[PDB]
């Protein structure tokens, strides 16, 4: 098993909504792209990549509290974007993806890797519902 440490959530604000898996930050004061940690488009199936920005775009937007979660592990990918959980109201974007069939559980490295089997579950129920990108 890897360590285990205990996440924090701070704040943030919504800059611009991007895609299904990148959000724009305030973060301490500056602008900052995120990049959700767990998840991606499906490597065999891209049909809901327009859904998926619509549903985190409106998740994000309407939502009274963003927060930023880094885990344990690197907080920047390789072309700086920040990587972590992000919440909408208490709601984890990257969570709801998954449990939507919207985006598949992906980049599962074992540095980054706290909240991987909360979004396994997720998946494997949207797996199981046959839903959207687990509809063939
Ligand atoms: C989610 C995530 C992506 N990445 C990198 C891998 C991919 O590199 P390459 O660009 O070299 O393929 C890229 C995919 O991001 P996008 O899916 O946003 O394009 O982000 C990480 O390095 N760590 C992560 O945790
Ligand atoms: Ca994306």
């Amino acid at each position: 098993a890897t360590s285990t440490k205990k996440l924090h959530k701070e704040p943030a604000t919504l800059i611009k909504a991007i895609d299904g898996d990148t959000v724009k930050l305030m973060y301490k004061g500056q602008p900052m792209t995120f990049r959700l940690l767990l998840v991606d488009t499906p490597e065999f199936n891209e049909k809901y990549g327009p859904e998926a920005s619509a549903f985190t775009k409106k998740m994000e937007e309407n939502a009274k509290k963003i927060e930023v979660e880094f885990d344990k592990g690197q907080r920047t990918d390789k072309y700086g974007r920040g990587l972590a959980y992000i919440y909408a109201d208490g709601k984890m974007v990257n969570e709801a993806l998954v449990r939507q069939g919207l985006e598949k559980v992906a980049y599962v490295y074992k540095g980054n890797n706290t909240h991987e089997q909360l979004l396994r579950k997720a998946e494997a129920q949207a797996k199981k519902e046959k839903l959207n990108i687990w509809s063939e």
